[PDB]
């Protein structure tokens, strides 16, 4: 059955792009690729030309996600599925997917306004393999399980559920977590791979499109380090280490200049198909710094 | 599914069949197995009677690849889909699939004019182990992977990529690679076993059927042996070691006595149903020899 | 799909009883059950309560093969698609499959003749470990691969294919094997499970229904002392010891007190889906003593 | 402790070269190198210039065991172990070490008066890989284990264990056969590495130096295809088929041109330190060609 | 027994330090480390603070060698060692030990006046992981078997081989080339640890302490890039891709800025304590670039 297999890549927008170089590298350990182009550069974790694109003069959120499909067939296949089910598509021309560096590209949105990219065919370059922008113990987890997870707003969790779904997601409800006010917050969360979550939401008020990325290191080391220049730089920590129910992750949450959140993590379990629920994380992700798209404890 | 499986078999016609014998044992270290035809002798690679038949009194160049199926039903279910689809084919009585010692043959021809045969039950020889033409310290790799690949001509890519993946194969165009006259060549490549490709084309113009055919060695010891006998000879060179960035083999390509490239190879990657695109090799590949298939750079 | 899993018991009849339980035990390692029955004794080979039934004033001849399938949706299923196809079987009473020790039977006959059992629920006697008859250095492959194979009559090769097809197995002409005559004698191989094959045929003339049946130890050990019993006590042997190409196994082939052929082995190799072919064994199983049902050299 | 590593070469004189070319290539598989010596040429069964140096107008018997040392602070520990307990050694010039292809040579001979090499450091042809002199399903067993063993003449065991055990080899009477003539025969083995044995002996009338050599091949199908070899060409064997009961080989006893034995085999076990005996082998190896070196049954 | 146990540290000086740089970093992947010193930087290869000293105002040439041992009882019974048997030593004060970054340290010189450091406690920057000087498929081969080898100046072997054996290498001969002039070069090569080997020489004549360093890729790619580098800057290569007949690696040499040779390969074997030799490697490493420490061919 044709269905999307990672988060390929993801576009977001910047006011300071200068100070996203400097982030990315010293304080994640990103690369950062400038092909010349006046408007954007990029930021690579692996052998793909690249994960993130970066685009300046922008908004400080996200502008797209880029959900890749194994080959054409899928590509034609779920295109076809979503018109049928009465999703507005449109498949781009050889500029736009040029744009992209990709095969074969079709734009539309989620239902809760999310630019969403489903393609085929990324551009790799072997000849160019990953140099961190700062030294570390080892890389980053990609491959089968794509470039990390996101946290995106949604209006709907019922017709988000159904549109993900639909293009080969499988998951729901994870978390029931009490708030303070009384009220219980549900969190879904999605797989498409062996990464235990590529996508994930509640229907909670948020100013932005992306409340968090998560990106996975290979080893503790360099996790440790991460966390260690978010103190050392007193750069806001929102929620502080800790381990989640559901993907037995070491993470914590910390800002980056655009105000939305990274989760620096390492030790993610793979997905599961089976359904099961949490009332909150193993321990730890208890709020330090407040006033972030997460507010409240997560255990 | 029915399904070709592997590449078992493939005929060539050559003028000197006394070059052709020399060049087969010493430079590449296959066997020459002569049965007392007049027109014709074998090159082995493995227990298979034979992996290539090697024609007199011919054109230099490609005669027939011989692609295999599991069995008769699969035999007889592709049969009917190339009938079905608009193709024809020919199914070979009993004389014609003893001259290619098979138990079920079928002869058409793909849509760039190469001749395409389809066949169950290869004949086995248990009986005679593979005894190289010159020493050598490993030996083929075949099995489940077929003889090797090649490179054939097309004139249309999208009609021959529709018969391929009728026949089962998959894949797409995986290299981008940048021309002298500022063009852009697409090269696409297709597998059906774990090899990871068996079949590949462009549409570039070419005066020959095939462009090259790749034997993959077990052990680089003789990979790096066969590269001395060409230079020590004085043969051709067309494009020089290097390491392709999809299957992330060492490869150099040499010319033959037909004119056409042998490319002598180590370490082919499994073949991966994600297509995924490449502008260039990982390195290597640069032209030495000119006047062959092959004059561009591919890193 | 409903298919037959594996060979799970047969029956014989035979002329003499004592001689054959000395022969099972002594010159085979099989244990001797009797359970006082007037008519019958049981081999045995592992924990079923029996793989064999000897039956008592007999023909010197195979009684019934009986094949398992995995239970009653499988059993159900396949009886009516035997109905659909036009065959003729008969749905057993609780009495008649008390009397094989199954849960369910039902009885037929292969287009050469040879009666046809199928079956679910065997009779395991956990209780009752496997005692072979002689002191055995290890004990006999069965499990997933069932008790053996035979090769069996049949009048139409094409005929019997589309049987054991129905039933589940495959496989086709694997041997075409020259004969003194002039002509060339094509035998064909079907499995159901990991053995290479469970029953196999060409339309050959026969005396009997049964040509032989092919037991295999665990052990070299075993099979070589067994064989040296057999050359001790001066017991024909009708094809001396040699190595299939389909199989892989070192075998020979010895007279039964029956005067059908007994084949007792080790090291049978996984069977392949892959249909191929071979004019002759890798070596050995030539003629020794002449007058049995495989008169001519396999290699 | 300086000890003696494996049986690295040895030399044997014939009658008829041509015979044993023809012999050692079609029979047995072994490699000829010829250097264009007037006198001499040599065998091959891996990457070791060579194992047997075959020297011509001989007299159909061993010339020299060529023991290996690891390097030459073992080669003097040994030879002056030798001298300080009155055995009489030569330390050979670079002439001498230059014929044998080592780099440091000493000669003596054992008790039983078979001429004894002991060496440091064998001529490797790695550019050079093994081409046997006919096609092999495998190759041969060598490298930590030496070149096989044999069984050689000798006049008082204890003697002779006292040399052997002096030059670091373990082991002891392992066989106490009973003979026609009612004496009880002892066998004693001793080894230097993992090959069960690599020299072994008995007190027993014997006309030659040696009484055999055993060859080890990888693969059980060559093993078969050599037997079957000589029972076609109506060579002699004087040991059928069998199983012994130390070292668990695979093997019988073939005559040679030179009218020694040649004990081809296949599936030797590791060798064990713990002295333990047998009374025969575990079945096989009965007479049948008589007049040779061996005469009486093992089993 | 205390032993040197690898080849941790060495000393180089140089008329180009800027050349060096470049060199080290585009050419090779070291990771240049600059302390703010004014007559020395560093290369680093792994966690260690380095492995190469780069000393300015120089002579392009080797300045020491430092061989580790385990731990200061070792250092102890070593140097004691080197005394009694008549060596000069000098036992070195804090600042010298804290100059080369150890915690013991002691000089001396080997019989070819190659001034030789033996020191215990190498300082490693656990907190500082390896950053290559280009981007890399992988890392270096570096670990239990120290930075490389060398090839280095003797003017007696036996004396050299005298020295290394007391401080606890292994090895001789191994091999015997035939050199243009009718002569055979013997080379000598010794291992301390899993290398292949960390040490060796001949008596040949050389204007330069230092012959050759060798470094070793974990990936094929990376050495298949550096050698790309080399020809594409059109730096001398002076012997041409090869495999030794030794280690099994898979090599070239190339020119550095002082002249000497760097020996960039993949894939070194385990040293062997079993001594053998080779009249040749397996095959390459041919002359190309003439006036070189090697003019002469190795297969
Ligand atoms: C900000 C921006 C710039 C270019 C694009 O193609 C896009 O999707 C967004
Ligand atoms: C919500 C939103 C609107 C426009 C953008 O360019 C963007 O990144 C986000
Ligand atoms: C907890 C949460 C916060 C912001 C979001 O956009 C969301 O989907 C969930
Ligand atoms: C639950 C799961 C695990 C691994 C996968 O590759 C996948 O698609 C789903
Ligand atoms: C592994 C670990 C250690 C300390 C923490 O506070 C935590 O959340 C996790
Ligand atoms: C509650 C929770 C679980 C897993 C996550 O990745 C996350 O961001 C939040
Ligand atoms: C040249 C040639 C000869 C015989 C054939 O069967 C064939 O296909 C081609
Ligand atoms: C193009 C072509 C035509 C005829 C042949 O026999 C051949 O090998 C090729
Ligand atoms: C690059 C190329 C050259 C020749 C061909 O026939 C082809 O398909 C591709
Ligand atoms: C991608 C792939 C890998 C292995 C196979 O056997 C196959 O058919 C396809
Ligand atoms: C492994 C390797 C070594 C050298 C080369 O030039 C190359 O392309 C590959
Ligand atoms: C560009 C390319 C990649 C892989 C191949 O086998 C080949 O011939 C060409
Ligand atoms: C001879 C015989 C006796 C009883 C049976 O049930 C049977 O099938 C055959
Ligand atoms: C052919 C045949 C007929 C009757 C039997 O009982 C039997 O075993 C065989
Ligand atoms: C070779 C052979 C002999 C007897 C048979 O019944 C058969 O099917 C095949
Ligand atoms: C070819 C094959 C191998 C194993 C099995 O279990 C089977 O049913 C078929
Ligand atoms: C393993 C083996 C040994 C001897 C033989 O004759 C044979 O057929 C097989
Ligand atoms: C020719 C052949 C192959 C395999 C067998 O089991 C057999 O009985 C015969
Ligand atoms: C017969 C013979 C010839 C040369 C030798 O060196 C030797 O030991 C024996
Ligand atoms: C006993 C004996 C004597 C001389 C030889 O040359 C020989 O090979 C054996
Ligand atoms: C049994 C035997 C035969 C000959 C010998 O030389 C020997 O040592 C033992
Ligand atoms: C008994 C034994 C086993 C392995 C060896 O390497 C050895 O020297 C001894
Ligand atoms: C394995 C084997 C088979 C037959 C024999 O006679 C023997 O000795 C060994
Ligand atoms: C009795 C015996 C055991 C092992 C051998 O290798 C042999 O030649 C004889
Ligand atoms: C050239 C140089 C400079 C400082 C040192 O300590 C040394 O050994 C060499
Ligand atoms: C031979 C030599 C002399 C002095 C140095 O500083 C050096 O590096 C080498
Ligand atoms: C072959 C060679 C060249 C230079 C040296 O210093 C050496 O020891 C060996
Ligand atoms: C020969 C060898 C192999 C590994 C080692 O660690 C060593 O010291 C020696
Ligand atoms: C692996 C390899 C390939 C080509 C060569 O020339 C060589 O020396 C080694
Ligand atoms: C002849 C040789 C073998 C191995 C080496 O590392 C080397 O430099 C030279
Ligand atoms: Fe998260
Ligand atoms: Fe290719
Ligand atoms: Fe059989
Ligand atoms: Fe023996
Ligand atoms: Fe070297
Ligand atoms: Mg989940
Ligand atoms: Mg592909
Ligand atoms: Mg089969
Ligand atoms: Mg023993
Ligand atoms: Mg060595």
């Amino acid at each position: 059955q044709a269905a999307v297999i990672e988060l390929g890549y993801m576009g977001i927008s910047v006011k300071d792009p200068d100070a996203w170089k400097s982030f990315a590298t010293d304080m994640l350990g990103l690369q950062v690729l400038d092909e010349g182009e006046k408007d954007r550069f990029y930021l690579r974790m692996d052998y793909w030309h690249h994960r993130i694109v970066v685009h300046h003069n922008g908004q400080d959120d996200l502008e797209y996600l880029g959900w890749r499909v194994a080959g054409k067939p899928e590509f034609e296949a779920l295109g076809q599925k979503l018109i049928d089910a009465g999703y507005k598509i449109r498949i781009c021309d050889k500029v736009e997917a040029q744009e992209r560096m990709v095969l074969g590209l079709m734009k539309t949105e989620d239902p809760g306004g999310n630019p969403t990219e489903i393609f085929w065919g990324p551009r790799i370059d072997m000849s160019n393999p990953f140099h961190p922008g700062r030294p570390l113990h080892g890389k980053f987890v990609t491959g089968d399980q794509g470039l990390g997870h996101c946290i995106v707003r949604q209006t709907d969790v019922a017709e988000a559920h159904k549109f993900y779904s639909l293009l080969g997601f499988r998951g729901d409800v994870e978390y029931r977590i009490p708030l303070p006010n009384g009220m219980t917050a549900e969190l879904s969360f999605m797989h498409c791979n062996a990464r235990d979550h590529s996508i994930a939401f509640g229907a909670m008020p948020a100013a932005k499109r992306l409340n968090h990325l998560m990106l996975e290191y290979t080893h503790m080391e360099d996790l440790g380090y991460t966390h260690q220049q978010f103190v050392k730089n007193e750069i806001d920590i929102a929620l502080q280490l800790g381990i989640h129910a559901n993907d037995k992750a070491l993470t914590f949450y910390g800002a980056t200049p655009s105000g939305w959140l990274i989760e620096p993590g390492w030790r993610g379990a793979t997905a599961i198909d089976e359904a099961e629920y949490y009332v909150g994380d193993i321990f730890g992700h208890g709020v330090e710094a407040t006033g972030y798209g997460l507010d409240v404890k997560l255990s």
